[PDB]
């Protein structure tokens, strides 16, 4: 039963903010921020893969309320401490140039999120979304691929499969499948969450395959600038054959402009047994096994 809307922007949930810690590291380009909000006094509760709404405060330049913007939920349903009372976002301060009107914008939910101080109270709305959610079973395949915040719902996932104190609480789903991450981000500073990925790599080296795209480290074969597009057609057969697999979901999560090349990449090693990708895609989706999310 997937909780959805139980709290609407007429009426939100007042979280208060426990945390609010930076996830890239000195010499990283841009301000990601790992954001955990207090639940408890309401009954917010949702899935992994789900999104929540955060309205923040002021008016537009038009004087209008500002209305609510979507953050993909960071924390499995337990939160990050596995006590059921919190929830946690990944949120990318979004800044930008021109032509314009004056020199760098800042996005004004983001800006909000990203300077937030503990103790703080936030107007959230949701949970929604069911386009992202991960399978019961355990034998699942999962391939993630995502760029930059897009690692939100993959770390909903990971946990949830990885974690100690989750595998502890959820005795139901013992993952014992691969799960597969591509995550491009520009710097190894950037590379949210490192610490951790690769701890459950080290941990899991038959279930988890880890591998980065860093764009400002790494050359892909042509000379450019890795990109999660590079690496998707460097493992494109292997990625392919994986995606065959009737319990193997794929899931892609970031700022919009990675499909394209994913696809590109897929559609060739498809091609070579005389199957057309943008079909089997086709199939793929309408059957809840391909989840996209690009904003
Ligand atoms: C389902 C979903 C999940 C999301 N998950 C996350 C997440 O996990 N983490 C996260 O950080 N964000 C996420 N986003 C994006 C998020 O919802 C906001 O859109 C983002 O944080 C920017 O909002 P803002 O209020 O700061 O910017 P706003 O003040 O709302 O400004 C946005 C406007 O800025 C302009 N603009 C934006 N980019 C550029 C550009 N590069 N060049 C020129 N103009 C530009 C456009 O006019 C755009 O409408 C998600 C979005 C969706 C739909």
């Amino acid at each position: 039963d997937v909780p959805v809307n139980l709290y609407r922007p007429n009426a939100p949930f007042i979280g208060k903010v426990i945390s609010n810690e930076p996830l890239v590291k000195e010499g990283g380009i841009g301000i990601v921020q790992h954001i955990k909000f207090d639940l408890t006094g309401g009954n917010l509760k949702y899935i992994e893969g789900q999104s929540i709404g955060i309205i923040p405060p002021g008016v537009d330049k038009n004087g209008k309320p500002e209305k609510l913007r979507l953050y993909a939920i960071a924390s499995t349903r337990h939160g990050d401490d596995v006590d059921d009372k919190t929830i946690s976002l990944c949120v990318r301060q979004l800044e930008y140039k021109h032509p314009e009107s004056g020199e760098t914008v800042y996005g004004v939910c983001s800006t909000y999120l990203t300077h937030i101080e503990p103790g703080s109270e936030v107007k959230i709305t949701g949970p929604v979304g069911k386009e992202m959610l991960l399978p019961d079973d355990p034998e699942a395949n999962v391939i993630m691929l995502a760029t930059g915040t897009g690692i939100a719902p993959m770390r909903t996932y990971l946990w949830r499969m990885f974690k100690d104190a989750e595998r502890a609480a959820n005795p139901e789903y013992q993952f014992k499948g691969f799960s597969w991450l591509v995550f491009g981000v520009p710097t190894t500073p950037n590379i949210l969450y490192k610490e951790e990925l690769e701890e459950i790599q080290q941990k899991y080296p038959d279930n988890f395959r880890l591998t980065y795209a860093i764009s400002r480290e790494q050359k892909n074969p042509q000379g450019g600038r890795m990109y999660i597009q590079d690496r998707v057609a460097e493992h494109a057969d292997e990625l392919w054959q994986l995606i065959k697999n009737e319990k193997t979901h794929t899931y892609i999560c970031g700022l919009r402009g990675m499909e394209e090349g994913i696809d590109a990449a897929l559609s060739a090693a498809a091609a070579k047994e005389g199957v057309t990708w943008s079909d089997y895609q086709k199939d793929l989706k309408k059957a809840g096994r391909w989840h996209v999310e690009t904003y």
